[PDB]
């Protein structure tokens, strides 16, 4: 048996690098939302509380898990703070990651009542919320859900420590049920799964309203040609009056061009609807081929515009779905390994070694966040430039 020291060494200075870098990442997330008004949305006020549980998790967590790693005396309920602060921090995550979500998603469902139903002053009231239930799950073993009860006296009196105190250990003060059941199944994997269905129906949203502007642009085009080359007043009142109806769902200093451009649409299909019922064909199939300079110079550059917009809408819910991801697969070898050490008692405890991996690779998400918007958010990154180079 090696000296604990030497192994000790190597994951605390590790720790140390983690703690430093998630704390000057976030830090820099939190001051390029205070200064560029561009980043200052709700989105990103979620964005804020996810960085500043990050920033606690290398000014406390991180010290509070080298802490706990050496098994130090202490009276119970202290080491139950200590043990249990992280999960705070990673249940206010989780809260903030639904959040994100479910802001994208009003976003690009409903995005005519977006800002007058989701604004700045009732995601403040939210995120206060959240962090207060995020305390109270995190630390609900400090409201008795605890082995404080059944202190392992033997352990405690091998390392000296004094009356009413315990050799503070996780697994020793934590119960493995509620790791497994409350924390991990109720509020880690039931809310990752509700991520996950908001952003398939994301997802799915925005490639069905591409779809609608593919078809209502061919559905312009054709009942173009079918007037074209139509030989009576009813095949043109036909086509038109398809038209219109998708011309008016279709409308449903850009914008004043924009509206000016479905009323020329509009009209023009209404002039040449009047001449079909007239009964002059002919005359309706040359108000028709008005349409054409209509749609090359107003309905082509909406569709293009609406193109693109739907596009950022589905890089920026790809970016936040891999923020979201990275978190599970940076926690949940942790959430695992409980799920191993509770329902398997026959099976071998986890090696140390694994365990010490496992609470370095979870610390190390509270590093990755900065770097996601960094290269995924333009209007991040060029804040980050601006802010590095003054
Ligand atoms: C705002 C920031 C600075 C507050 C930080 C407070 C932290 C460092 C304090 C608050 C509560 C404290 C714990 C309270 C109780 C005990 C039990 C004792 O037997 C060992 C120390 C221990 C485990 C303390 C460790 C330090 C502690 C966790
Ligand atoms: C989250 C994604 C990346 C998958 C992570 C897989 C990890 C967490 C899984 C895969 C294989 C698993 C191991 C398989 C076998 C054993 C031996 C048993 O006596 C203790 C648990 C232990 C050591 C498991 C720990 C968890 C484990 C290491
Ligand atoms: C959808 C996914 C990400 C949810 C998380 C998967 C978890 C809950 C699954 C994946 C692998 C599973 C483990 C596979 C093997 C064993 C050994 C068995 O003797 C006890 C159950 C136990 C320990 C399982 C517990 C549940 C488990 C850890
Ligand atoms: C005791 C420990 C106390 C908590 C310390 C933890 C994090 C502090 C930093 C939190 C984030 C601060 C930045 C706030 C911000 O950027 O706000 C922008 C604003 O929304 C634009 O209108
Ligand atoms: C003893 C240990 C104590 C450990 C410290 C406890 C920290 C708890 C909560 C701080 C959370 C700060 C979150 C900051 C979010 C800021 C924000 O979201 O701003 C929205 C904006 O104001 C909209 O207009
Ligand atoms: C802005 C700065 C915020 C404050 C940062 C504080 C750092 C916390 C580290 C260790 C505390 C826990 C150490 C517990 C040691 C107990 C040893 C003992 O009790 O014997
Ligand atoms: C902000 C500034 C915070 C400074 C205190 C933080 C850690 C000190 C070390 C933790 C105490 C270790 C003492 C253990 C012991 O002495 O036995
Ligand atoms: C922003 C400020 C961040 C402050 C970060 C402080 C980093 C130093 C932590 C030391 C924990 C030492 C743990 C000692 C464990 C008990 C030792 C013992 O006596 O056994
Ligand atoms: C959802 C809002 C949550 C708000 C807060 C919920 C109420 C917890 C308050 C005090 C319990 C303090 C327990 C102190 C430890 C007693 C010993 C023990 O619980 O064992
Ligand atoms: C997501 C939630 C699904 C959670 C599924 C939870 C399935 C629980 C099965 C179980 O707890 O079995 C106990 C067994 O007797 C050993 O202790
Ligand atoms: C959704 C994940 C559900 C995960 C459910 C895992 C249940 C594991 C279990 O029930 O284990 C029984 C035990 O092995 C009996 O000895
Ligand atoms: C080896 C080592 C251990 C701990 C104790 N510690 N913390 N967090 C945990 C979890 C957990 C958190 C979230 C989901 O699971 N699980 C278990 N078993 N121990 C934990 C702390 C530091 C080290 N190095
Ligand atoms: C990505 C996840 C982090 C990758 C870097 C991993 C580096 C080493 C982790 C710390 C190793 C400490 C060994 C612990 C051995 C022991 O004392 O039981
Ligand atoms: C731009 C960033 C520049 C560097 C930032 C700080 C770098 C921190 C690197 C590791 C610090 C490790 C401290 C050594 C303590 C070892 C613990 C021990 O002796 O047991
Ligand atoms: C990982 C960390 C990225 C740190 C980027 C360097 C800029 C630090 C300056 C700051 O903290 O505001
Ligand atoms: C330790 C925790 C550190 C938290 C770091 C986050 C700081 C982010 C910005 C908070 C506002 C700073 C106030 C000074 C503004 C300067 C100015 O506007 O001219
Ligand atoms: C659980 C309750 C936690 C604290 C509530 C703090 C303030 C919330 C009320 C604001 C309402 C809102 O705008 O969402
Ligand atoms: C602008 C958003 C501010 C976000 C921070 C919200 C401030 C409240 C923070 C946490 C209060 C903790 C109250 C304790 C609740 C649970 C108590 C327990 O279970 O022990
Ligand atoms: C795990 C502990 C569960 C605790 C359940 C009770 C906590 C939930 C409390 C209410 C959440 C919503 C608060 C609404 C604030 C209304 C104020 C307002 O609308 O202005
Ligand atoms: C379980 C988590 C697995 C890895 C997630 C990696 C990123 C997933 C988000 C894809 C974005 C669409
Ligand atoms: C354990 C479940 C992990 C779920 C991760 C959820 C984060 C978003 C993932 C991808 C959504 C689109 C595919
Ligand atoms: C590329 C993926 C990450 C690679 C680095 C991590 C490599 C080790 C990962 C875990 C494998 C499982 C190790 C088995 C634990 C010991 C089995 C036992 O004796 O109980
Ligand atoms: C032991 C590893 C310490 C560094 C942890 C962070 C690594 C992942 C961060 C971003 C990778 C660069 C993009
Ligand atoms: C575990 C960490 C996985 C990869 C994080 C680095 C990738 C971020 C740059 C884009
Ligand atoms: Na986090």
């Amino acid at each position: 048996g090696a000296p604990p020291i030497m192994g000790s060494s190597v994951y605390i200075t590790v720790e140390l690098a983690i703690a430093v870098l998630a704390i000057l990442g976030n830090v820099l997330v939190c001051w390029a939302v205070w200064l560029n008004s561009n980043l200052q949305n709700v989105t990103n006020y979620f964005v804020v509380s996810l960085a500043a549980a990050d920033i606690l998790v290398g000014v406390l967590a991180i010290p509070f898990a080298i802490t706990i790693s050496t098994g130090f005396c202490a009276a119970c309920h202290g080491c139950l703070f200590i043990a249990c602060f992280v999960l705070v921090l990673a249940q206010s995550s989780i809260f903030s990651l639904l959040a994100i979500a479910i802001d994208r998603y009003i976003a690009i469902a409903i995005p005519l009542r977006y800002n007058g139903l989701v604004t700045g002053t009732r995601a403040a009231g939210i995120i206060a919320i959240c962090w207060v239930l995020s305390f109270a799950i995190g630390l609900t073993p400090m409201l008795g859900w605890n082995n404080c009860g059944q202190p392992k006296e033997g352990k405690a009196h091998s390392q000296g420590c004094g009356e009413g105190q315990v050799a503070c250990l996780f697994e020793d003060v934590v119960p493995m049920n509620y790791m497994v059941y409350f924390n991990f199944f109720a509020c880690v994997l039931v809310p990752l799964l509700l991520m996950l269905g908001v952003y398939l129906r994301i997802f799915a949203a925005a490639r069905r309203q591409l779809a609608d502007l593919e078809d209502n642009w061919e559905t312009l085009n054709d009942n173009l040609k079918v007037i074209e080359k139509a030989d009576n007043a009813a095949q043109v009142k036909d086509a038109l009056t398809k038209m219109r109806a998708a011309a008016l769902d279709a409308q449903k200093p850009e914008m004043k061009d924009f509206r000016h451009g479905f009323d020329i649409l509009v009209g023009q299909i209404d002039d040449a609807l009047k001449l079909a019922n007239e009964g002059k064909v002919k005359e309706a199939q040359a108000a028709a081929e008005q349409l054409k300079t209509t749609r090359n110079a107003y309905i082509q550059k909406y569709l293009e515009r609406a193109r693109s917009t739907l596009q950022k809408e589905v890089h920026a819910a790809k970016s936040a779905a891999i923020i979201a991801g990275l978190f599970a697969l940076c926690w949940l070898p942790l959430h695992i390994i409980n799920c191993f050490t509770f329902f398997c008692p026959d099976c071998s405890h986890a090696p140390l070694w694994l365990m010490y991996l496992a609470i370095v690779l979870a610390h190390t998400n509270s590093v990755v966040n900065p770097f996601i918007y960094a290269y995924r958010i333009r209007e991040f990154r060029q804040t980050f430039r601006k802010i590095i180079r003054s």
